[PDB]
């Protein structure tokens, strides 16, 4: 039983998403005036709060709650730590709805005890490939195709109840006063992911990660161990040789990007999301907003030769806290952004992410199995982790598809 979900328009299980053949909505068609003009309700002792995400005081609110509350891993060994200034970027894109962002507080003192964040994106989300070829050999071709313009929906994170607060059903009432502001908008349609199995997922992939600083990795996990490495002499030397990496980048042609580079980045990018069934298209303000380089947030190089851009990569910083080994307490990673690759093979453009991110200090690189993740894996020595990353659609009917047919990267 799902209390919630059975009430939401979301396919209800496998088998049915197993029967999906076209895109397209689930829910009755509406229009914003049906829809309630005021907040859902809430006990007396609390309110709804539409932070301020301009504000340092908003913003800190923000990052206290995810830092103490946020998601951990299945053993509790980490939980993320998104930085005051990540969350500034990623809740404020180009356009931003500011009503969006929805809080809730204690009425007495202001305490932040909830959260949940809805930013605007623009996606294709039409019926994928694979099927569009089953509408074809059928005769069905306009339907299988009528949604395939890109849709400017909502986006949602960083939902976060208070662990104080946990198993008292906060969570519905923020996704339906979220997806009740994002209505109000004439926004039918959402994207999300998350670590946990909720109806129903389109696609899901590993995590997979690669060892910047082993000495430290290891020892979060405790040395001994890996199994493996006990069977040597000098065990901690075999691990930091197995996972050097060189200090420069072997790239001639790269360096980081720059405003001037955003309409190149901008074209090279769109061809290659292009491929993929489901992914973002992007405006050049949403080219420079996601892409220039942010100090401790997100960090991007392009490939340049003879003056033209052939390649480039991103990724952003997420620490997390080190919940238990009380030596180490935060673990510096770096997440493999949107890249696209030209003029090299994509390991040789991964590369030189891995030696950039190792230089500056990161200690573990992390993606998911999405874009072309996997044709890296194995030459740049990444292992998969434990986690499983789930994309849904809300009121969106969407047949089930490989990671690798997916290019929308979330934060
Ligand atoms: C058109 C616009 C639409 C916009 C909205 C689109 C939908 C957006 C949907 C949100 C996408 C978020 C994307 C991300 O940010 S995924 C990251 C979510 N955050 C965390 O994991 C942080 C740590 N955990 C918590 O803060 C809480 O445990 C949360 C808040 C997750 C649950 O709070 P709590 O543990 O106190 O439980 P409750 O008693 O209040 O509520 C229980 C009900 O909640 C359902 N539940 C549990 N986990 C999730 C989850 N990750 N997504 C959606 N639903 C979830 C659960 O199945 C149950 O429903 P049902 O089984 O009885 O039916
Ligand atoms: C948009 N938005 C929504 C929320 C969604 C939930 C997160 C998915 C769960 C989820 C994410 C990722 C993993 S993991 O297997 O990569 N383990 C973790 C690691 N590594 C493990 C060993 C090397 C470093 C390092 C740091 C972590 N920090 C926190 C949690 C796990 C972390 C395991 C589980 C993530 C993305």
């Amino acid at each position: 039983a799902h209390a919630f979900w059975s009430t939401q328009p979301v396919p209800q299980t496998e088998d049915e998403t197993e029967k999906i053949v076209f895109a397209g909505p689930m829910d009755e068609p509406k229009t914003v005036a049906d829809i309630p003009e005021e907040p859902y309700p809430i006990a007396s002792t609390f309110e709804w709060w539409t932070p301020n995400m301009e504000a340092a005081d908003d913003i800190h609110a923000i990052y206290e709650l995810l830092r103490d509350n946020y998601v951990e891993d299945d053993d509790s060994m980490f939980r993320f730590n998104y930085s005051e200034e990540f969350l500034q970027w990623a809740l404020c894109p180009p356009n931003y709805i500011p009503d969006w962002h929805v809080a809730v507080r204690r009425k007495a003192d202001k305490k932040l005890l909830a959260f949940i964040a809805g930013v605007p994106v623009t996606l294709r989300m039409g019926t994928p490939k694979y099927m569009k070829v089953k509408a074809q050999e059928k005769g069905e071709g306009e339907e299988a195709a009528k949604y395939d313009e890109p849709r400017h929906i909502c986006e949602i994170n960083f939902l976060c109840v208070h662990k104080q607060l946990r198993e008292k059903r906060l969570a519905p009432i923020l996704i339906k006063e979220a997806t009740r502001r994002v209505n109000r908008t004439n926004v039918w349609q959402a994207v999300y992911t998350a670590g946990v199995l909720l109806p129903t997922p389109y696609a899901s992939g590993q995590y997979f990660h690669r060892s910047l600083n082993p000495e430290k990795l290891v020892e979060i996990r405790f040395s001994g161990i890996p199994a493996q490495y006990q069977k040597f002499q000098n065990p901690m030397a075999m691990l930091k040789r197995n996972y050097q990496l060189p200090s420069a980048p072997k790239n001639s042609g790269l360096r980081e990007m720059k405003p001037s580079d955003v309409p190149q980045v901008r074209r090279i990018l769109m061809n290659y999301l292009d491929s993929f069934d489901v992914g973002p298209v992007f405006s050049d303000a949403e080219i420079s907003h996601y892409l220039l380089p942010r100090d401790g947030v997100v960090f991007t190089y392009v490939v340049e030769n003879d003056k033209k851009v052939t390649d480039f990569f991103s990724f952003y910083r997420i620490p997390s806290t080190v919940i238990g080994n009380s030596n180490y307490n935060l673990l510096n990673a770096a997440y493999v952004h949107y890249y696209a690759a030209t003029s090299i093979p994509l390991h040789q453009l991964i590369l030189d992410l891995l030696i950039v991110a190792h230089s500056r200090g990161f200690d573990v690189c992390n993606m998911v199995e999405i874009l072309d993740n996997r044709s890296f894996v194995e030459q740049l020595k990444f292992g998969a982790g434990d986690g499983h990353l789930r994309y849904y659609f809300y009121n969106w009917a969407y047949p089930k598809i490989k990671p690798s047919q997916v290019a929308l990267v979330m934060l």
